[PDB]
């Protein structure tokens, strides 16, 4: 055998009882797979890759080169002991073999990589839903060893990140990949080291658009048709504003369907109850025309063209949303 | 070897035949993951660790310091049998090693760590829901030794739960961590110790408010607008009851598509179906006072303004719903 | 080594050549889990316990009492090979360790215990849905041996079952749990003896109620509304007919949505298709009413109040449906 | 021990470069469970059973019986390799222990039995569907050996396949299980022998009359009242139709939502359609009629009764839906 | 034994220490299982076969032929380390053992055939959805060994790819099957050699057809039938095209629940919307035809037949819905 295994005890961390020993990280990221509101959280794969020195390891030869050993050889040496922050799942893939790679160098320096699916929570805020940005991190530590036993950091500072150039998501654009490191500590274990991959997400605005905004707008102007039909047909003008609040009510109870219940109220809600409630005030007025009209013609028959209301509401009505339309849309941008 | 594991059997306890062996439980918290009221459960993260003393594991040393040991040494030593009581499905994370700390000190003191998803049931009371309040528990157990062999106990008293400072719920507040003890019996095995861990839930209102409540009210108001309009319209003002009414049905069936089939009533029904009552009554005022009027115009011809009945209603509804929610919203608050 | 395991060969069972060994079971229920109408089962939580006797397992002592092994031994010595008959799936729990139990007298008799979760198929009859009651078993069989080779029976008769004191469903009742036996026969490998384990269940009709049966009624009743409007508002009683036809159609249609495709009619289904028919009439009794006014004025003007129709419609149909209501709750209980 | 494992190598099947080892194979069917329309497959539960001879397991004994191995000893002895072809998932059921039986005689024949869960693909035409009849079958080869080391055969011929007295489908008929065999070829491998299990189903036509066939007919028969209306109520001839119109659309794009995407036409489909037209043409022919009328009445003014086209209608829609009826339905059976 | 295992380290390849080896890969498919639009991805299942050679595994005959192993000497030699890249998860069969075949000469070489299931990515446009078509490919590549170390080609150059004659898919049409070539680089690790299966795929096109192009055509033709009714009956030819634009909404609704929230529009989008306006403007008409209609009886009116609208709508809408057909057919074929 090239490397004698058995010659020593692998329970046992290079430098134990001593002085802590240096752990390097290199990352490649494959893929972003999805992600959920209802859920909070996001899906990565990737490649993941350590560094140390192990000096039982070492054998001799001529080249010094790296050599490749098949990746059974792992699980009967000491290997680092990373795990995955505030994850809900995870996996290494194993077909058609563990996707592991082992190879080490005459003096006894170690490369060690694999291939790992992580499911990781993600704090996200709707305010501005469907117009917002949102902020994840991807968080990785030792378990076992504090900072007095491992040293973990980044093994060439900024250039340890790299990602794949087909990385795509539908419904968001990626931007941002950076890398920065922290302490933790544990009331009852001791402190640790901690290194984050961060990016940002900026969700595309069309899709909402032209499913959601265009249809209420179109029913808002269609509440309008009904100021210019003569007075006298009762029967002609009431359905027309009965059916667009019912169009309305359709409307704002589909957009919620794919939503958490949050405790605030988001962007979209806002356009959607202000049109439902200038819906409702155009059907008001032509009950008060109705009224009215009655009124006068029982007081003129006692004694034995258009309404100003319609003539204003014609103004008023499209003035009013357009500058609530301004308003919304500088706020929001 | 530093520990001599092959001089010692390992298939019997500490104080194997003799007095029962102490063992200490501390736990820090990480997440709540999530609720379902369909199957009434939860799920939750969490460290658990474990102290006791083995004279086994004994080794020499001077500074009498804990040593870290890599992990695969578990299976070969004896270790603690906890168990999780009413729970449906449970697992230990294992990327990329399974996700376990063992450290011994030079007289034979073992910390033992794990890290674990559980889910278990929790029975609810949705008679005040969506205004309701719940209270859910986590239990914790040996399995095979009774209290003449294995005593169970908080480590630090009180002092023995920790959480983690991002643990939050979209829906729910939580609040009121604690933990208590209590023994438990099985008629064909003996007598076991447990542990609890308690907290509360209160859900967030909003979202049911807006969504629900809103849209409700609004429809018993569209419902009024008819006493409004001259009761020559017959095609004008019987449309108006009755696509509220339809309205008010569709709203009451897509209420309960999230919820489970008790056998009583929770108090958004309650609300909802006082709301259809009051558009029924509605519909059927017209078609009295049209009945009335064709009578009166009958009785007038065979003898050769506004009909009290809508000028009565016009106050009386609106007071009777202004009564009817005070009192809902003094009772439940 | 209190236990002589490296002496013999337990390959081979107790008695093996010679008289069939007694194996006695024991039992007590956690929960009950779920019940699935288009799949048709059931799922359970259980502490299943064995007894039989080895000498091979004897060893010395003074004071008679039984003691307590870690359960890794369990794979070191003969066990007994029961398996569920007609599951779908089941596991043992592992967390943090297997969940078994052994323990051994000095003369030789044997505890054994596992903690399980079972799925299993249960044949449901729906002809008097949703009013009915289902009865469902488990049953116990070893895989291997015969009745010449293994006896098995209940270890205490009668009171070898126990329930959790919080076993509940949210939709179901639960009651009369007990034990059987039967002999069963395989037409290639023999005969071998089958333990039962019976229960029943009632559904909680309330929500059924409030949800279904009271809408239709509801629908019905305004059907009525009509016989006494004018019968000159020709388009103020189509429409109110029609939009009763279609409620009731959208009903039916949504109550079906939760059910098995099977090939004979349910008891709620004969209400709603009953309630459909009455609706159906009522929309073609006016058109009989239009047809003979305007066949009248037609023949009156060649020549050159309320028809009799709608009197008596008012009165018979609340009494044809109060009647209907008498015999099918009458039928249904 | 009574087997002999340890001096021999079984790594290599019996008759190691000789002649192939005849298998026999027995089949009983125990459950049907469920049938997927968009996925086109279906699963099954069954026992499965092997038989061979091999001398290396020859032990001596008086009796001349089989005896009963616990079945841990399987993974140390030569089993066959067989497997389910064109399968999409299936598993070993595996609570208590795994579900295996191993019994020897003492010349060394083997009775080897398992239970398996299986989905398996089946290739569905929808062209008759709701009234259509289906074939599926499940195959079984071995994986690793061809037909000059490996002879696989039906144990008994016809008597090999035996089924449970309860098997039922709650939408499907179930009958004509029968076997068959056939060679199969793969370029790179060789010849391969296969077994057959089919099964024939047929649908339940029940349900879907009842829910789609008779509301159509319903709608159809409710556009012929406008008929017997008079012309001069415009307003309440129009909205019958169109209404009509609406719910038959409602129904079209109900009945669809189960079903795949296929690029054919399906027997229901026509039906819906054909009525579809039929309520269109209904409300075409009251315009013709309202457009003459006006015509006429203008051309009588400037000289200074039932129209024809309803009293033709009133014979010609029922004579023409009931013609296609009855061809539909001789040609649909 | 027949193979020297025990007499070599099998942790080490052939030709360790020296140049390349060679490995041949061949490939069989067997099915193709599921497309997934929101996913963008697609399952396979195929054989998979390496060849190799290696001088540790030579043993002495006569005959010169190949010999069958029975799978479980797999874990004791060494094997080739294949893996697939951008893969979302896979696995191997082990029903009723591992589906894997060994077979070794006597000179030494080797086949090594295995039996997988594999979930990979592919990157879909939907601007021409639902006239579409998609080009997929799976990428095989060795995880641990660089070129120099490992040289992996198809075995027979185009030869090396078989399908089966039953691969078939329920909404696509496959077609061209071929096979490529490729380096890859990773910046950490060196250059490795990768292999490609393509293929692509048509969509089906008449259930999209019936389901939504009919529909939205009858509901635009159904908004024409209102120019020919007399425009004295207002509250007959105002719910005509109200429906009409509800309908339309519901259908557009409905279209979009199977897709992914993309960023740009999709052809079946614009056909939908472009018939969204044209009602809607079906419906601005009446309004305006009515307004002039009033305004000309009052101008009439304060001195003391069909509407030139109509007449020019009854042709012009026709005319620009065919003109826009034929272009939009002509642009998507
Ligand atoms: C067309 C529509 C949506 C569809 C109807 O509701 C009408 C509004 C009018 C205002 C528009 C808006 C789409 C988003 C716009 C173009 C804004 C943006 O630049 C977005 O970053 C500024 C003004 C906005
Ligand atoms: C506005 C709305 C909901 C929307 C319509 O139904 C009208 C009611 C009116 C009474 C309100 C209620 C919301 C909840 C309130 C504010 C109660 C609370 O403090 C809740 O803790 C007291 C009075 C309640
Ligand atoms: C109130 C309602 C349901 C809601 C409307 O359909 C009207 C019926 C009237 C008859 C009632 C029934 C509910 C169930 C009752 C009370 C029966 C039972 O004791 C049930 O065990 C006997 C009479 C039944
Ligand atoms: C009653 C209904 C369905 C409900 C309405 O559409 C009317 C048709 C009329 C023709 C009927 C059909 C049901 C199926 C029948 C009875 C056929 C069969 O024996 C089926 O095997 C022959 C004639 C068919
Ligand atoms: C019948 C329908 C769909 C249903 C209504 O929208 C009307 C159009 C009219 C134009 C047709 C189209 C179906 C697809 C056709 C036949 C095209 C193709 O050869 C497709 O490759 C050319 C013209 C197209
Ligand atoms: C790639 C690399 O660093 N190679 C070096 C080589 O240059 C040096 O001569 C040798 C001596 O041990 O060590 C190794
Ligand atoms: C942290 C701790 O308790 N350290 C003690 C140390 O103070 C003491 O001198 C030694 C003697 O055995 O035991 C250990
Ligand atoms: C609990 C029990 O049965 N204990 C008995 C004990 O009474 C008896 O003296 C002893 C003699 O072997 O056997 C044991
Ligand atoms: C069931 C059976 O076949 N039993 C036979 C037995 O009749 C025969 O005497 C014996 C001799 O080896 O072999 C065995
Ligand atoms: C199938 C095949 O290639 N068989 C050859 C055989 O023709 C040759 O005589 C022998 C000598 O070693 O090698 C082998
Ligand atoms: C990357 O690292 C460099 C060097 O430490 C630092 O100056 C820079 O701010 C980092 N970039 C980001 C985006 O954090
Ligand atoms: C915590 O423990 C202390 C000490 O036993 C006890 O007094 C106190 O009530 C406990 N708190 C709760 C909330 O149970
Ligand atoms: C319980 O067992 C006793 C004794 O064998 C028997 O008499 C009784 O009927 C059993 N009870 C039931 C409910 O089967
Ligand atoms: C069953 O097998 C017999 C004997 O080979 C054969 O004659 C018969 O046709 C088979 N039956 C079927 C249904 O295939
Ligand atoms: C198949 O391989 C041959 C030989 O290299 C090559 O000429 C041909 O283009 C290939 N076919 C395809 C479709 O790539
Ligand atoms: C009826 C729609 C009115 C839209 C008014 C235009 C809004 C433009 C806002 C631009 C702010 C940057
Ligand atoms: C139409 C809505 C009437 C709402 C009446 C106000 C209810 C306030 C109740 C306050 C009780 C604390
Ligand atoms: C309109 C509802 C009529 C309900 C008639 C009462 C039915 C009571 C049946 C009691 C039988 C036990
Ligand atoms: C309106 C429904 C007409 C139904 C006509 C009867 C069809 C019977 C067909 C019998 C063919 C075997
Ligand atoms: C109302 C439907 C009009 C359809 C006009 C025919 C379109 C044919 C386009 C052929 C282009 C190849
Ligand atoms: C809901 C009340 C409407 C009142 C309208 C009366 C206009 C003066
Ligand atoms: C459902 C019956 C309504 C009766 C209305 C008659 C008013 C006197
Ligand atoms: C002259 C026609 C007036 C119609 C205006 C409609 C505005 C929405
Ligand atoms: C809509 C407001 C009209 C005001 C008339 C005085
Ligand atoms: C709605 C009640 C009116 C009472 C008239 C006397
Ligand atoms: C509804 C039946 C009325 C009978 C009139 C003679
Ligand atoms: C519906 C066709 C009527 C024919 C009148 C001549
Ligand atoms: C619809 C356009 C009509 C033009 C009349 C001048």
């Amino acid at each position: 055998q090239l490397l004698r295994i058995d010659d020593h005890d692998f329970s046992m961390r290079p430098g134990f009882g001593g002085p802590a020993i240096p752990v390097g990280v290199d990352v490649q990221v494959e893929s972003l797979d999805s992600i959920s509101e209802v859920d909070m959280d996001f899906t990565m794969t990737l490649y993941l890759r350590h560094y140390w020195k192990d000096e039982r390891l070492s054998f001799p030869s001529t080249n010094n080169l790296s050599m490749t050993f098949d990746g059974r050889l792992v699980k009967k040496i000491w290997v680092p002991d990373m795990f995955f922050v505030h994850s809900k799942r995870s996996f290494i893939h194993d077909t058609t073999t563990d996707n592991v790679m082992l190879r080490v160098q005459p003096d006894g320096k170690v490369l060690y990589s694999l291939r790992v699916t992580v499911t990781a929570m993600c704090n996200m805020d709707f305010s501005r839903f469907p117009l917002d940005t949102q902020t994840c991190s991807l968080e990785i530590e030792s378990y076992a060893y504090t900072e007095d036993d491992l040293m973990l950091y980044w093994k060439k500072g900024n250039d340890s990140l790299k990602t794949d150039e087909r990385i795509s998501l539908s419904q968001f654009l990626i931007q941002e990949f950076h890398t920065t490191t922290k302490l933790a500590f544990y009331s009852s274990t001791g402190w640790y080291n901690r290194l984050y991959i961060n990016f940002t997400l900026r969700r595309h605005i069309f899709f909402f658009l032209l499913q959601t905004y265009f249809p209420a707008t179109l029913m808002v102007m269609l509440s309008w048709v009904s100021f210019w039909i003569d007075r006298r047909a009762v029967p002609a003008r009431v359905p027309l504003g009965i059916t667009t609040v019912l169009t309305m009510s359709t409307i704002i109870t589909g957009v919620n369907a794919s939503m958490p219940r949050v405790s605030y109220i988001k962007a979209v809600d806002i356009y959607l109850w202000v049109s439902f409630v200038f819906v409702f005030l155009s059907v008001l007025e032509y009950a008060a025309v109705n009224y009215l009209t009655t009124v006068q013609e029982r007081k003129e028959q006692k004694l034995r063209d258009t309404h100003a209301i319609d003539k204003y509401s014609r103004i008023i009505f499209p003035a009013a949303y357009i500058l609530f339309n301004l308003i919304y849309w500088s706020i929001f941008s």
